[PDB]
């Protein structure tokens, strides 16, 4: 029967796109049927046009297929000797001892995994020229924003997450890119130097080398706690479990060089510093709540509990508040909330407990972590799809918070500040003058840039990059050109091959990608008509967006699997998401915090009442009021 059904699965191969016939051979019988269904929907009414309940059904199936076929291990698993996870009921300084079966999984300096098989591009690192790509396709011509959907707090937030998640170890070898004559007059830098990505031998045939992640890939708030014991030590006060902050201003402290003191400040700016400070306040407020409950808790005990609570609050806010604004559709409102609370919902879970399955109860609080047989990591492909620098504006619009708010709590502009004055060391100085409140309100009221072509801040095409400790390097970089180089250097498939690897129908011509006729002509020029040479970053920016999505669908499918993975693979969101590990009050703190607004309201009790008219703190704050849709969420049809 299995052999006969296999023969029928080879018969139905006549309905699958030819480019998937290879991944199809890897697949189980049921999964072959599931691919037939997913692919069928892709060819008919796309998932994002279905009624929410069917959209979610599609995403559940597609996500399952990515979990089975788009998780590739890189390097030997850092198993180590056997350990008891009960001996590590807290987030370790370097992320070790989380995976109960592999001590090194998710730790600092672990290998980046992959979602798509690598494509060696060493012979075409400069084809087409990355500075030509940057100049013609990326550099911002006219600023394009995201309307009211996704403000500068939301742009700060995603960078704040990147600083927790991913950074590539560099080698000592220097590379130099030179601007060709054709574009040199339009390049801020005529040439620039940077460090090669460290390419470490794995010892395997399939994937022979890998990159190492110098941030813990666990979602452990290493952005404020550091990624090892040495960097943790720098942020600890050693009093009452707390972290360093200015009590007077609510801003970060600075060292003798004027560099901010937090977990990871590499290539940072004022918006990130604001979020670091806010979450240090959160951590410290958890310490206060726990020290009161129990006066027998020492500094180390308080720190450990407060870190569990704070990192869980951040993950929750990201999942059910931030992502819901990035992906502003009914289907993703339902889907992201279901990741946390399950299809059955918050009220049910809060009343009756976890239903037992991830679908019904959420991945959060599941009985065991799940890695789908592949050790947890954040991947090369994940890095590429989160390259979202076009979110940044040219200037920050500082508002007059002394003025009486107008209709929808609007405020007038008082000054425009170049983003150059808000980044790195200079940004800390500028922020000291502006202050937390003025910066936060101004960011709330300002739209981000959109992820479209020709919208990459020109100021990023000549920036001073940092060593991992935030110290300035003498060699400036053109970040737009550099990102193109990195994706190639790290063997991430270019746009069309990436799509095929993720069982998405590849494009055959530029018109499949975008309706913008002038952009099509630039694409055709840069790539000499060849859709197979189209860079991943370029394609991700160019791709026509689903209504309400700030990102491409191609990026979204990586988000779909990896966001779920960050929660489900981690003991502290699953087997150890309970009152014993978090304390009763600690777990309550997580379970009653639903949004960034809740956190802002905790530390700045009047800010959102005075100045925020939107429901989410990640939406532009002077948005008009919205009347709720009376149609039940799971039944809504997109228009
Ligand atoms: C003022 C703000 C920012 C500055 C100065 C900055 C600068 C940089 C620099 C210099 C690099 C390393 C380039 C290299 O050597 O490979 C980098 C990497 C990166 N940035 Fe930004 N960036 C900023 C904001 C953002 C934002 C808003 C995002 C949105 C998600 C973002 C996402 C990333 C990602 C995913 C990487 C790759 C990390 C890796 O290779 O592991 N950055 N950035
Ligand atoms: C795992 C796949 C998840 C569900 C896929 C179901 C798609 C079929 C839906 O067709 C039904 O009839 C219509 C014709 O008018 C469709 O357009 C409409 O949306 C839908 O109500
Ligand atoms: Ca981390
Ligand atoms: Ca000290
Ligand atoms: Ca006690
Ligand atoms: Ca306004
Ligand atoms: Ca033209
Ligand atoms: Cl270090
Ligand atoms: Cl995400
Ligand atoms: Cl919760």
């Amino acid at each position: 029967m299995k052999v006969i059904t296999s023969l029928i699965s080879s018969i139905l191969l006549k309905f699958i796109h030819k480019d998937f016939h290879e991944i199809y051979a890897r697949m189980s019988l049921l999964d072959r049927f599931l691919l037939l269904i997913v692919h069928g929907v892709d060819k008919m009414v796309p998932w994002h046009k279905l009624p929410v309940f069917l959209g979610l059904t599609y995403l559940e199936v597609r996500r399952h297929l990515h979990q089975q076929y788009n998780l590739l291990n890189v390097g030997q698993t850092p198993t180590g000797i056997r350990f008891d996870p009960a001996n590590y009921p807290y987030r370790t300084a370097d992320g070790k001892f989380n995976d109960p079966f592999n001590e090194g999984v998710g730790s600092q300096n672990s290998f980046f995994g992959r979602n798509c098989p690598p494509v060696d591009q060493k012979s075409k690192l400069r084809r087409p020229d990355p500075m030509v790509v940057a100049t013609k396709l990326l550099g911002r011509k006219k600023f394009i924003d995201t309307g009211k959907q996704f403000n500068m707090i939301a742009a700060s937030w995603i960078q704040f997450m990147i600083h927790d998640w991913i950074d590539h170890l560099e080698d000592t070898h220097q590379i130099e890119l030179v601007a060709p004559k054709e574009v040199a007059s339009k390049c801020p830098l005529s040439s620039f130097r940077f460090l090669k990505t460290k390419e470490v031998p794995t010892g395997f045939f399939e994937i022979k080398t890998g990159s190492q992640n110098i941030r813990t890939p666990w979602w452990d708030s290493s952005v404020i706690y550091g990624s090892n014991s040495k960097t943790l030590d720098r942020v600890r006060t050693y009093k009452d479990g707390k972290l360093k902050i200015s009590e007077e201003t609510g801003l970060l402290l600075h060292d003798e060089d004027g560099l901010a003191i937090s977990g990871d400040i590499r290539n940072s700016w004022a918006g990130v510093s604001a979020l670091q400070a806010l979450f240090i306040k959160e951590h410290n407020a958890v310490c206060d709540a726990l020290k009161d409950e129990d006066d027998d808790l020492e500094d180390e005990d308080l720190y450990r509990y407060a870190r569990l609570v704070t990192s869980a609050v951040v993950a929750k806010i990201h999942t059910i508040d931030w992502t819901v604004q990035l992906l502003k559709t009914d289907t993703l409102l339902a889907g992201m909330r279901a990741n946390w609370y399950g299809l059955l919902g918050k009220k049910f879970k809060d009343s009756f407990g976890h239903a037992g399955s991830s679908i019904l109860g959420g991945v959060v609080g599941m009985k065991k972590p799940q890695n789908h047989g592949v050790p947890y990591s954040l991947t090369e492909d994940f890095t590429s799809v989160y390259r979202m620098h076009s979110l940044l504006p040219d200037q920050l619009h500082i508002l007059d918070i002394d003025d009486v708010p107008g209709t929808n709590k609007s405020l007038p502009l008082i000054q425009e500040i170049s983003m150059r004055d808000l980044i790195g060391r200079k940004g800390e100085e500028t922020m000291s003058h502006i202050g937390f409140t003025k910066l936060m309100v101004s960011m709330g009221h300002q739209a981000s840039g959109a992820l479209e072509l020709m919208n990459y801040p020109m100021w990023l095409r000549d920036i001073v990059p940092h060593d991992p400790n935030g110290q300035a390097r003498p060699d400036h970089v053109d970040l737009a050109a550099l990102e193109i180089y990195r994706d190639r250097e790290r063997s991430v498939p270019r746009y069309n091959e990436f799509r095929r690897s993720m069982f998405m129908i590849p494009i055959t011509k530029w018109e499949d990608l975008t309706e913008d006729e002038e952009a099509i002509e630039v694409l055709d020029d840069v790539y000499d008509g060849d859709v197979e040479e189209l860079d991943l970053l370029v394609g991700l920016m160019a791709e026509k967006k689903i209504k309400g999505f700030a990102i491409s669908e191609t990026a979204f499918y990586i988000f779909l699997i990896m966001a779920t993975r960050r929660l489900e693979a981690d003991r502290f969101f699953t087997s150890d998401f309970n009152e014993t590990i978090y304390t009763k009050k600690g777990l309550e703190w997580v379970n009653t915090t639903e949004s960034l607004k809740d956190v802002i309201d905790r530390h700045y009790p009047d800010m959102t009442d005075k100045w925020m008219n939107s429901e989410s703190a990640f939406s532009v704050w002077d948005s008009p009021p919205l009347t709720k849709n009376p149609i039940p969420l799971y039944l809504r049809i997109p228009s």
